[PDB]
């Protein structure tokens, strides 16, 4: 069978979700081949191979009706933290959010940068928790920009501002005592480039917090190993998302230095694309009449839609694999060297 | 049966080769029960709290000739690297130097530090090797210093000085474009103070290589779990000798800044312990003429000669543990910041 014939049954809704999770499941599993190494020396040959070709490196939105029908209350659109089977996507978004004011020793009074802000869950989050911060989401979406700014005026949040800008581009001598990095560093092209920058937005007491997508044990770009993987380009079709292990950037401490380091077991992520999964399949009407008029015709609907709901069903079988533990969730805290 | 039964048994030799490597194998066993945790999250939380009490911290000497005696050509008291089973341990020093001097980096012209030098066979074989190279051996041991400059000028070298200083102590405003530190930062008891003092011996121009005993996974002092460990106490008597995790200094980027990172497989150290047993068994009548007179008896003898030659079988215990993949030699190299 071709990529094409696979694609082509997917795009058809003839691929059942028994098969679909099968199917995704053998192409994370040869990644993990592909990653292991036999001996710890030849591990950290292959790990050092990958930081060292990092350091050499360098119009379509959805609309927020059908955000709102798929993702959580705030649109989290990263790793959960679910402290019950039972627990609710909604108090998922709650519960991490309060993980990272934890982690990222946020207080009272401090300026906060949410770099890669998305729709703003975890700035709103800190503005009504901590009404003398002040704080600042940065985002590339005018959309998300705008989002945000409705939100604060309804929840009568007075201390919120939005940077609209490719982080990577934005120049600035404003500094911050806290610069949180929720899921955004994944997007980065140059991660040398973009540390050094974020430390030049820090003073001797800031603090920064950094919370990514991870496997244990190796690094890999987001992309087919062969042509057997009909998955990842159809996920990402550009070559945009970097899966760094879990110690990775500890490699990158040219101009940051790390004071705790932590892992999420992947079953929180597993269990964040399993609600979002579940509340699209049961929002399914509803998110087709929302897509319509944006999208032209039913056509460009499903395809949108397959794509999202894939998303989370090979989220799952990534996430899941081996009860959270290969590819999970990576946080670090550093402070300016 | 008790401490003082076991040791009574081994300081009589009624303890045979393979009821000591089992007792010893069946200890390091134990360790490693103590040091993998569950999960990757409770890994390391493990470690981390580990680090973070290190930064919250802080006569006799065998003669020449049963050193000689025990011990390769050049005395090397650290892990060597043997390419074949049938590789002598002569062999074994020598491909060691040559592997830290390329790992390191290592140039003619260049002022080098070898700090913690031991009897000096790296600063020897740099000294050789690169005739416009100034080397400098830095050990807390006047018969050390003694013995390297004895071999200095046998050799014909007028490249070689050495500082006969306690490392912690030593206060200089000399820097080095090379740094070696060989199977010695084990010994120290303030790791952050010690890498801070060696960035201050650095320009901007310099490297500095560490190479040092670790796990590949987790880190842990050397000593007594619990009560039915007899080993660990016997061999270091203080509690003297840390063993880092494989990636536990990249925690300590405070002064000095990562550039490459290895390991090499435990059973080039399993191989080195053996030797060095193997060749002091072999010496054995000698090695008992030789302490004689600096001891004052015969038990005193065959005590000094049972601690080492059952460092050397405990090692190998340690070491050659599933095929050299659980204890092994980490290997580091750094810039200034
Ligand atoms: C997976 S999301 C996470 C969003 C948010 N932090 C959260 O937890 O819900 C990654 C975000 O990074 C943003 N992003 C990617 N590249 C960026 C850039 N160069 N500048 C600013 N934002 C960027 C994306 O638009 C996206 O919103
Ligand atoms: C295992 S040996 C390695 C010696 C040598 N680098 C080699 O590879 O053969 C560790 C050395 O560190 C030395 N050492 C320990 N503490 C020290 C200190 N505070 N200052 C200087 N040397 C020290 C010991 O005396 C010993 O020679």
């Amino acid at each position: 069978e071709s990529i094409g014939e696979i694609m082509g049954k997917l795009m058809q809704g003839e691929i059942g979700d028994e098969e679909l999770s099968k199917r995704i499941k053998e192409i994370f599993g040869k990644r993990l081949q592909w990653g292991y190494k036999p001996t710890h020396q030849q591990q950290l040959a292959f790990n050092l191979d990958f930081i060292k070709s990092l350091k050499e490196m360098d119009t379509y939105e959805l609309p927020s009706a059908f955000l709102e029908a798929a993702f959580g209350k705030t649109i989290k659109q990263s790793g959960c933290y679910f402290k019950d089977e039972t627990t609710t996507i909604d108090e998922a978004e709650e519960a991490s959010h309060e993980l990272y004011c934890e982690r990222a020793q946020i207080k009272d009074g401090q300026t906060v940068l949410d770099i890669g802000c998305g729709q703003g869950g975890l700035v709103l989050h800190i503005a009504q928790k901590y009404k003398n911060c002040h704080v600042t989401g940065l985002t590339n979406s005018k959309a998300q920009k705008n989002y945000i700014l409705m939100q604060a005026e309804k929840l009568q949040l007075s201390n919120v501002d939005v940077i609209l800008a490719d982080v990577t581009k934005h120049e600035s001598d404003k500094t911050y005592d806290r610069i949180l990095v929720i899921e955004t560093i994944e997007h980065m092209k140059n991660i040398q480039l973009f540390m050094k920058k974020l430390s030049t937005w820090m003073t001797e007491d800031s603090l920064l917090f950094v919370d990514h997508i991870c496997h244990k044990t190796f690094s890999h770009h987001f992309e087919a190993i062969d042509e057997d993987d009909w998955y990842s380009g159809f996920i990402f079709p550009k070559g945009c998302v970097t899966i760094l292990s879990a110690s990775a950037l500890l490699y990158f401490q040219d101009d940051v230095t790390i004071l705790d380091h932590w892992v999420v077991n992947g079953m929180h992520m597993a269990r964040s694309v399993d609600a979002w999964r579940k509340k699209l399949d049961k929002n399914m009407e509803l998110a087709r009449e929302i897509l319509l008029p944006g999208l032209g015709s039913k056509e460009a609907v499903n395809g949108v839609i397959t794509h999202i709901r894939t998303f989370c069903m090979g989220g799952y079988e990534q996430f899941s694999y081996n009860n959270g533990e290969e590819w999970m969730v990576a946080q670090m805290l550093f402070k300016k060297k």
